[PDB]
């Protein structure tokens, strides 16, 4: 067997140019310092995954009450573009490329994190139970947002942006997935909004698009990326409903031509009724650009989905933490070694 187009050469479009077509998932370490600056530590982290053709970072919070998890790296203070500067020098000295994922948690973030202040969601809907790994932090009911929230998260989410070129990143990649604060206008569970921010699929979808559109206006196209998740089950409730609301957004955001769509999900062989099938069969259906699949894929695997027009990228999550070294041992059939929790311990 061979994985030889894994290595092709992938043009994202005029500005980037990836050197294969690997990248590495991004992946939450909570390991940033208490200031939510990148250590040095997450600086070796990165750097060794320079073989990767892309590095999507850890979701990276764009304001403090996006936090929902500890030591989640920011980039909205000065000190956070500079350890974040660090980290992208040296990915590119390595010959690598790097985009942050930017996040806000919505309901998911928790107060502790953040001296107090409202939890923000489209609208009053609490998820159950507690922060992973926390003593007793229990999630709260969410405020609704009002449209001047929305105004300013959407300004937060471009100043963010701004912040990135600073930070040497070559892109972003919008955290539109996972029950996150963007996936939460995109499903009914989540927002039952009765305003031009909910509803409808034009209205679910308005978030979305406000935020990569702002985002564009200030990096461009070929520099943003954007992460679903059509489906739910990451603290989100299933909706029937949903799927039309991915119906109508899939082809106003091939529109805007984007560098690339990546799909959210853990295992991309399960079959999900509400979308006809898998997650990145979905999206290849209704989205006609660069797509990226994930979701427990070997190596072989989705090599023989690229093959197969499926997607056209495949993000590794799990298999990137387990071997730092992920790219040389696949390009050499050499024995990766299985990923375990217990891994996330430690920032090798
Ligand atoms: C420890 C861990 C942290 C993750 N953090 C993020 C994250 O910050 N942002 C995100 O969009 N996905 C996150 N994911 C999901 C991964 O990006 C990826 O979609 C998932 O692990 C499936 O790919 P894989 O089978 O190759 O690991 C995380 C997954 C794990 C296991
Ligand atoms: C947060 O993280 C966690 C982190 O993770 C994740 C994120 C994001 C996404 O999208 C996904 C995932 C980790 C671990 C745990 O347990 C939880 C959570
Ligand atoms: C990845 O490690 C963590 C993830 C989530 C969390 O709440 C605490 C630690
Ligand atoms: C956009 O929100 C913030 C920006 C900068 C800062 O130091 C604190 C919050
Ligand atoms: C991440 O956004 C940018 C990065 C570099 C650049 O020259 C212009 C934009
Ligand atoms: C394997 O690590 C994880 C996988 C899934 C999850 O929800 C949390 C951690």
């Amino acid at each position: 067997n061979s994985v030889e187009n894994l290595f092709d050469t992938y043009k994202l479009n005029d500005t980037i140019t990836l050197k294969n077509r690997i990248l590495m998932a991004p992946l939450t370490r909570c390991m940033a310092d208490a200031n939510l600056v990148p250590t040095d530590d997450m600086v070796a982290y990165y750097a060794r995954r320079a073989e990767a053709g892309l590095i999507i970072s850890e979701a990276t919070i764009i304001r403090p009450d996006a936090q929902g998890y500890p030591n989640t790296p920011g980039i909205f203070t000065q000190a956070q573009i500079a350890g974040w500067r660090k980290v992208t020098d040296a990915v590119h000295a390595n010959g690598g490329k790097i985009f942050v994922q930017l996040w806000h948690t919505g309901r998911v973030a928790h107060p502790h994190f953040f001296g107090g202040g409202d939890v923000l969601a489209p609208s009053a809907q609490k998820i159950e139970g507690s922060v992973p790994r926390m003593r007793e932090l229990t999630y709260v009911t969410p405020k609704a947002v009002t449209v001047e929230d929305i105004q300013g998260l959407v300004r937060d989410y471009a100043k963010a942006a701004e912040n990135v070129i600073e930070a040497g990143f070559d892109g972003v990649e919008i955290h539109g997935a996972n029950g996150y604060l963007i996936d939460q206008f995109l499903h009914h569970d989540s927002n039952r909004r009765t305003d031009e921010y909910g509803g409808t699929p034009v209205n679910m979808s308005r978030f979305a698009l406000e935020v990569v559109d702002a985002i564009i206006a200030r990096i461009g196209h070929d520099r943003t990326g954007l992460r679903i998740s059509p489906g739910a089950y990451f603290n989100m409730a299933s909706d029937s409903r949903d799927r039309v609301v991915f119906d109508y957004l899939l082809p106003e955001l091939e529109k805007r031509d984007l560098a690339f769509v990546h799909i959210g999900i853990f295992d991309d062989s399960i079959e999900f009724d509400y979308l006809g099938g898998t997650a990145s069969s979905y999206v290849r259906a209704h989205y006609g650009k660069t797509l990226v699949g994930v979701g427990s894929y070997s190596a072989e695997t989705a090599s023989k989905a690229i093959a197969e027009d499926k997607f056209d990228l495949i993000a590794i999550g799990r298999p990137f933490i387990a071997n730092p070294d992920y790219v040389a041992k696949v390009r050499n059939s050499e024995e990766l070694v299985a990923y375990s929790d217990e891994m996330l311990a430690s920032l090798i």
